[PDB]
């Protein structure tokens, strides 16, 4: 496992949100969206943890302060490339630089990991999916298997537009090979923009090797532009927490009526009935009954205690045995 | 655009909704099925909002006292043909006349205003929609690629029932061309009613043309006749505004336990959690937040409210950054 | 109709669940779901039901102390066919011998009466269904279109695992050819345990019939063996009643937020909103309503009782026209 830092690319616009506040900061599950990244990032071992921005800056670093971050401007946003490049002189020629997006929130520390086991030396891990419709992403291009470029899809012809394997954008490549490719991005394209991806068909040219792994799950890699997309994100979430709660031995009347929406710390034959929402850090004892429609928050419910029906437990330590409740 | 009226056929038993309310009657989000027609009706231009009725017709002029309908009283349920006949002696001559059910309540005022834009001069613009199972739907016949008729499934044959385009029932025409039609409309056929849908066959025949436009959505054409039919609507109209107010900039905690029954108004950042019902009028001020399973009905939220779970907001207008909660 | 006994298999483990309470006793709608499988043996009919058991008789016992079981005790977990041997001193040669599990909850009373129906005489009536995926389960053989036997998956070849049809461990026979088989079960296979399945070759082998049925509807034959499972039950199950609900004429805001957990009496009328559960036995009276989020429990809601949102009801009787709440 050689060193590793990540760069997290938070810099785009976040118009469609319609929002005062930047895009990145909104919440999936009571934590900023960015921060999702930041923990995977950190979980994953990242010695350093760049984050490249455009403006509120402000917004961003007091949201942020409690995190070790290496805060990178991004003047104007001239694509991921740029973006890469004014990070650049920030990574380090000894350690791996993985690539990640602000605004993909689930991205899994697993899925990243085995990026880092696939990606050769002097070479790069590259994070792809096939879709059924590839339509506004990068083309992987291959020959005789192997990946030789990415091919916007702006930049692609009607051929090559008919690849269905796509660039997630998530990859990771040594620092010294990464800044000496980032030095080469050219401008001028499709949308005049210092491509990343044109990192790819650079490192092939090198003659090195560029591996694609795939993620478990599709919605590991969904970029978040909208409301819309990022509630679909909450469902996606809320769901796979709810069902690994379910496996682990937590009865839960209803997963697609529970939300956890911070850190739950359980015991055996826990009972949570529909509608109840877990926030900050909770811990239930021991065959707890929690009543439907509950919100736990930074609470510890002792063993045995039942909780009726609509009850709002904050900021309680409650003793076992407890009945709260009429 | 050629002034225009509206027919709307509630005619029809609603045996199936086990109900001493008529079912057009029935509520959508707070509203009857059939004011949902109407208020389709109105803001698409209607001069005039023609109701045909069998009985019932004290529950249903009581409950729709507030509209200006020219109630048209069908007897005897003897097929849409036969309700259009009742309505016919009140069509101008001088207007197009658009035919809708009041069991129907989702066509959406866009479908109708291509409707009427894609119905030709003299002849008849028809709504209809390829189903994958067309059985029990008047079948749609063409020749050379033109509507030439519509065949009820009862009376087509094994060939004609595989045809998959359908009558939604939906249609406009000049008025003096409908009542030429209307008054040509025969009884003899599997059912021995009057048939509004042979009217496309004698359109044909008088050399005019028949011009079939799609609804956007199907759900936008679904007839309900019991009460699980209609549950299904209630779901794609709440899931349909849901999604309309995320890509408007509210936020959703779950925009499937999110219920709007009337009309909501919303500044920015507004932040609404799951479980939220909204009733009547309501204004959102900007970044208010509403609490799990809050009822807001009739309300003013002045700008940064926050109300916690589950309260209900009645009748009450509440002053800016009010804390409605423990 | 002749006689009828019925065996229910619950000696399984229950590892996956994690819990200190037998698996066959957690609830499916307020129910074990063992008791749901001995209700629907009862309402079909049975005279006796034979529960085979492992350990935990104790908590068992003392939980279905209410039912007229006879306690079989299975003392090692050697497989179906052993289970039904100590059972079979048990059947009477004069009447039919229907197998369920303890742990396939939602088996309907329809579904078992077609299998009595279909079960010919001297002949054995079996329940199976055709996956898409057969993978893990007992292969259904056939020579020309009779059925033949049954090959457990690892005891099946790479050819007959391609058979779709699988056993879903129901079936009926009679009583004497029962024992009979039961008594001729060998234990070396794939598994070293006694196959019930082997049953079937063992009929045919005798010249006797084995007539497959199939179930109404998959859900209906899913055995449960963790949390997750369960709660997709309870979801089928629930929907399932929701359903039936808005069929007969009550009308719930969500099909979706309903919980049905015990038995409901319902006038005409009723109109229950979202997030609603009823607990134990509830009678709504006619045009009764029900706010979101309330929870009746072993109540009686006289006629035009309206009860506001989040209301517990619970051990009540309220008189008629009541308004419980603001
Ligand atoms: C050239 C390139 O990289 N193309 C990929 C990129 O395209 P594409 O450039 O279209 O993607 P986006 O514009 O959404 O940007 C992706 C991420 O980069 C950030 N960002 C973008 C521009 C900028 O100047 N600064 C900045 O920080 C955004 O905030 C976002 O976090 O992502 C897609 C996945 O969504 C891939 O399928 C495309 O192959
Ligand atoms: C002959 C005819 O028109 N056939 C169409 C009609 O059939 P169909 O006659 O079978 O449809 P329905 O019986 O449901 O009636 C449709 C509408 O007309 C009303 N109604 C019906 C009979 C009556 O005497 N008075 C009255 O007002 C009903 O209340 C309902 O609002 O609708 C289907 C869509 O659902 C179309 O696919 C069929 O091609
Ligand atoms: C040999 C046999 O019967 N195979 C069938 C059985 O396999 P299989 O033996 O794999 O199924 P399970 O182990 O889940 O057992 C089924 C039921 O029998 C009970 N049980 C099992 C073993 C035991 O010693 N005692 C006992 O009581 C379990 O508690 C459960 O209620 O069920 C499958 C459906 O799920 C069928 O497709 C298989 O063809």
């Amino acid at each position: 496992n050689n060193a590793m830092s990540v760069v997290i690319l938070a810099a785009g616009k976040g118009t469609r949100m319609y929002s005062d506040l930047p895009k990145v900061l909104h919440t999936l599950a009571g934590k900023a969206m960015v921060q999702h990244v930041i923990d995977a990032a950190n979980e994953l071992g990242a010695a350093h943890v760049h984050l490249v921005y455009g403006h509120g800056g402000d917004l961003l670093k007091q949201a942020l302060k409690d995190d070790n971050l290496n805060w990178v401007l991004q003047a104007e946003q001239l694509g991921t490339g740029h973006a890469m490049q004014q990070a650049a002189p920030f990574f380090a020629d000894d350690e791996d630089i993985l690539m990640l997006y602000g605004d993909v929130p689930l991205i899994s520390v697993e899925t990243l990991q085995r990026l880092r086991d696939a990606k050769p030396q002097g070479g790069i891990g590259l994070l792809t999916v096939k879709l059924d419709d590839p339509t506004g992403y990068g083309r992987i291009t291959r020959e005789n298997g192997k990946v030789t470029g990415i091919v916007e899809h702006k930049d692609a012809t009607d051929e090559q537009r008919q690849i269905q394997e796509i660039n997630t954008g998530i990859l990771i490549a040594n620092g010294a090979d990464m800044k000496r490719w980032l030095a080469k991005l050219t401008n001028n394209n499709a949308q005049g923009e210092y491509y990343i991806t044109d990192i790819i068909a650079l490192a092939y040219q090198e003659g090195r090797e560029i591996v694609a792994v795939h993620p478990q799950r599709l919605s590991e890699v969904e970029g978040v532009n909208n409301r819309l997309q990022l509630s679909r994100l909450e469902r996606v979430y809320q769901s796979e927490q709810a069902e690994k709660l379910l496996l682990a031995g937590v009865m839960l009347r209803d997963p697609a009526r529970f939300d956890l929406r911070g850190t739950l710390t359980h015991g055996r034959d826990v009972e949570i009935d529909t509608n109840v929402i877990i926030e900050g850090n909770v811990t239930l004892g021991h065959r707890v009954k929690i009543g439907t429609g509950c919100v736990i928050k930074n609470s510890v419910i002792g063993d045995d205690c039942e909780i009726s029906p609509y009850t709002v437990v904050e900021d309680a330590n409650l003793a076992a045995a407890c009945t709260i409740g009429p």
